[PDB]
Formats: C-alpha cells, structure tokens, sequence
C-alpha cells in the first residue's frame, strides 16, 4: 500500500513551503490512514469553530429551543471578519444563525458570542473531552487565539486528533441524527476553503471543511468529510505552520498536501 509513501513527497513540500505540514486522512471503508506529523500540534486558528457549532448541536440534543434562542448583542460584540453579524446587528440572530456564521464565514464576533454560550474556550475543551479528544485545548478568544507563537501549546491541536474528532461528529455516533446532518451541511455549504481541501478533490464529490489562517507564522489550515461517489467517507485535516512570524501561509500548499493525502489511501 501507499501509506508509507508520502513521507518523502511531503518532506518535499514543507521545504518548499519553508515550515511544517501537519496531515491525518482516515479511509471509513478500510480504517487505512495516512500520517505525516499527525501528532504534532499545531495552532487551530479559526478552524475551532466548526467544533464549537458541533458543541452547540450536542447541547441542543438535550435543550429544546436552543438553536432558535435569539441572542441579542451590542456594537462592543463586533471584532474584525464578522462578515454576518455586523449585517444583523440591529436585530440580533439566533445560536443556530451565529453557529452557521461560524462555520461557513468564519465570524468572529458570532465565534465568541457562542463561546460565551457554552462556558468559554475551557467550555468548548470540555466537550472536546466529551467525545474522547484528549488533545484539543481551547486557551483564548477570537482574535487572541491566533498569535500561534511557536512551541506555544494554547489554542492547538493535531491533525489526528481533528480527524479523529470530526469523524465521531459527521459520521459517528456522538451526534443524533438531526444534529448530524445538521453539521455536515454547515461544512457543505463553507465559502472559505475552495482553494484548500476542496481543489484537491473532483468536482462531483460532495465535501464539507471548515479552514483556519492565523495570519502569521505561515499558519493555517482545513479539515473535511469527502464523500467519493459510490465509496465510504474520507475524515482528513491538513495543518501547517512555519518559524518566522511574517513567513506566508499558501493555500496551494494545503491543496497538495490534501492531493498527496488521498493518493496514499489508494
């Protein structure tokens, strides 16, 4: 098998890059992965969220209403990339409206109105640990958690354990149903990632991801669900970070290593 062919190519990769790639990809036909710094952490940047709507869903399986609750909020609620809930200000939006901002625009300021919802960064970790992830930790709030300072553990996790998270959340058991489907088609319809996981993989294959980009350290990344027509799901998470703090993140980058991820579960 290809599993232990891919070293190389993304030893390649992250020189050229000039930093780190950090990528788990998991075959739910076979349970055949692909590891390339999978233990590693790695800043989440704002690819946390997706988690913190997958918490809210979790919540709202006990909580009747909770996606309906309105939450109303004031100017001091906006920081910048709050691309839906500057629209809404006036009115406010409700848990189910923010949680969909923040998966599918990556709103800030919607990020952190749920984060106060659900107890704070310590609030979305106990979740985490909740469904059996003992390495995901949540320190800080939008935008702090982005400093992505290297060695810093804060506001990390590693690309297996991401996998390994989104798996149980899309495709496991640790959602009902309706909350299942719920999240899936949140990361369906993201807007964010089509230069990353999604431009790795044919056009006619359904995909959900939510990404992160720190804006420093040449940090970001993507995680997905890959539907394959006719084929068992593929769960990935493509990491990177680099050593210098005005070093580019590439999207391009996360786009091959996504490529390289898939062809070694062939």
């Amino acid at each position: 098998d290809l599993t232990n062919l891919v070293a190389e190519p993304f030893a390649k990769l992250e020189q050229d890059f000039g930093g780190s790639i950090g990528v788990y990809a998991m075959d739910t036909g076979s349970g055949a992965t692909v590891s390339y710094r999978a233990e590693e952490r790695f800043p989440l940047c704002s690819s946390f969220k997706g988690f913190l709507a997958a918490a809210v869903l979790a919540r709202s399986q006990q909580q009747a209403g909770l996606l309906d609750t309105p939450i109303r909020y004031g100017k001091n609620a906006l920081v910048p990339w709050s691309p839906i809930s500057e629209k809404y200000l006036t009115t406010g939006m409700t848990v189910a409206e923010l949680s969909a901002a923040a998966v599918q625009y990556s709103d800030n300021a919607a990020a952190n109105l749920l984060l106060k919802e659900l107890g704070g960064p310590a609030g979305l970790t106990a979740f985490m640990r909740s469904i059996g992830d003992t390495t995901f930790r949540l320190d800080r709030w939008e935008l702090e958690l982005n400093s992505a300072i290297p060695g810093d553990a804060r506001d990390t996790s590693s690309p297996r354990a991401v996998t390994e998270s989104l798996q149980k959340l899309t495709l496991g058991s640790a959602l009902a149903a309706p909350q299942r489907q719920q999240f899936v088609d949140w990361l369906k319809g993201n807007t964010t990632g089509n230069h990353r996981i999604r431009a790795a993989v044919p056009a006619d294959w359904a995909v959900g991801d939510k990404t992160g980009t720190c804006g420093v350290y040449g940090t970001a990344n993507d995680y997905a669900v890959v539907w394959p027509t006719g084929r068992a799901p593929i769960v990935l998470a493509v990491y990177t970070r680099a050593p210098n703090k005005d070093d580019k993140h590439s999207e391009a980058v996360i786009a091959a290593a996504a490529r390289l991820a898939l062809e070694g579960l062939g």
